[PDB]
């Protein structure tokens, strides 16, 4: 076996049984023989345990030669950005997102933020970490504190048009993770009026995990747009990579509809340009980029894909279905800021609702979200779903999983790698009773 704690893109763990100070340090060590020359980025996030595992990291690095620049108390995009903007080797964010309390881990890039992943150096990693045995050497190298985000916070602003900003009421739930810190920083240059809830960064998490997608926080959310008559929330994860909307009726949005929306916000901007999106779901995506004048690019999901292909497309923007939002200006990297920014710009100068932009949408192609399907053999359940349907004789893809397009419907059926589990996303044109009965049948027959 191997090191629990090294994952396919990143390395997550429980503290201190899979990641611990020495994992950490052993980690640092191993990344400085992996970067080309230059400085390495740090950050870390709220989490009580992240200080220190940031600084075991810092001590592996400066042992091994690198010069470290800790960027301190911040979101995963800020190691992306100042990692690119500095022109760094590396970046390391010390994080574990919306996982629980006892959990912690980091996300590696290299430099100008690309990913590193299992096959692009993450696995080398590991395998020199756990046969490092050696002794902690001396760091031979400084470490700079540069907790300044004027360039970050310069580079947010720059995607909208201040000019053409209303004075929209906004409720804002950082669920005490780090996302506050950034909203207090803009807000002086906004005309928005922010209502703030779960705000200051506390890893104690007074108020439940940072996970938007859980009910509880769902509802805290919804019921302060409600009671304050905001114009729309937005809610993050703890590392604010993922941000979540809700309309001024307090519904939550399903994050396929914001990727249609945010592309047509940004065709505006660069006309005729790429958008990247995956293929769980992906009409209503096609529709809104040709109709703004862009290209649609389908890609695998999972941010590494979306990434390499952003790139090699010079593709503007790229999204995902789970909240995941890539920005070419952005050294093609996400951000849980950029797509609110762009969204109230959107509602300024449209005149229109955020429910209302959405509701048009969710009506021409509704769709059933993500639904997982535990089962006892992937293989035996994906046959029965394709043999029950092949007397329709659907046009299949098999970018990311299977894809069969039935002409009024289609689905996506994808495979978890680890364990035994069916992820399902179903749409329809225009037909929410097709989109019911087809998503029972399939569901029947991926369990008994
Ligand atoms: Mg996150």
């Amino acid at each position: 076996m191997t090191l629990p704690a090294f994952k396919a893109y990143d390395i997550r763990g429980r503290v201190p049984d899979e990641l611990n100070e020495d994992l950490a340090r052993r980690i640092g060590v191993a990344l400085a023989a992996q970067l080309d020359q230059g400085p390495v980025v740090l950050g870390h996030d709220v989490r009580l345990a992240s200080p220190a595992l940031q600084e075991a990291l810092s001590a592996g690095l400066r042992a091994s030669g690198r010069d470290v620049i800790d960027i301190g108390l911040c979101g995963t995009e800020e190691v992306y950005f100042q990692t690119d903007y500095l022109k760094a080797a590396g970046g390391v964010m010390v994080t574990a997102s919306h996982n629980p309390m006892d959990y912690n881990g980091m996300k590696l890039v290299r430099e100008q933020a690309r990913p590193i992943s299992s096959d692009t150096g993450l696995f080398a990693i590991r395998d020199t970490v756990a046969a490092d045995t050696a002794a902690p050497g001396e760091p031979t190298a400084s470490e700079q504190s540069r907790t300044d985000k004027t360039a970050y916070l310069e580079h947010l602003l720059s995607y909208v048009d201040r000019s053409t900003l209303k004075p929209l009421k906004l409720v804002v739930n950082a669920g005490n993770g780090g996302a506050g810190l950034i909203v207090d920083l803009l807000a002086p240059h906004l005309p928005f009026e922010f209502v703030r809830v779960f705000h200051e960064p506390d890893g104690n998490f007074p108020n439940g995990i940072p996970n938007p997608l859980l009910p509880e926080n769902r509802d805290a959310t919804a019921k302060a747009v409600k009671d304050n008559g905001a114009d729309f929330g937005i809610a993050w994860d703890g590392d604010f990579d993922r941000c979540f909307f809700f309309d001024h009726t307090g519904r939550f949005i399903e994050g396929y509809y914001l990727v249609g929306l945010l592309a047509q916000a940004i065709l505006a901007k660069q006309p005729g340009g790429k958008v990247v999106h995956d293929p769980r779901l992906t009409w209503n995506t096609v529709e809104q980029v040709e109709e703004a004048g862009g290209i649609p690019v389908l890609c695998k999901s999972g941010h590494a894909f979306i990434k390499e292909k952003m790139r090699s497309e010079n593709a503007v923007y790229g999204g995902e279905m789970s909240a995941h939002h890539y920005f070419r200006e952005f050294a093609y990297a996400d951000s849980g800021m950029i797509p609110w920014l762009l969204i109230a710009e959107l509602v300024s100068q449209s005149g229109r609702s955020l429910a209302d932009l959405v509701e048009a949408r969710m009506q021409k192609f509704p769709c059933s979200g993500e639904i997982n399907f535990k089962v006892a053999d992937a293989k035996a359940s994906v046959a029965r779903v394709m043999e029950h349907y092949a007397s329709l004789s659907p046009e299949l893809d098999y970018t990311d999983g299977i894809s069969a397009d039935f002409g009024q419907w289609r689905f996506n059926l994808r495979s978890s790698n680890t364990e035994p589990l069916l992820r399902l996303n179903v749409e329809t044109r225009g037909d929410a009773a097709l989109l019911e009965t087809r998503t029972q049948e399939i569901s029947n027959l991926l369990r008994g």
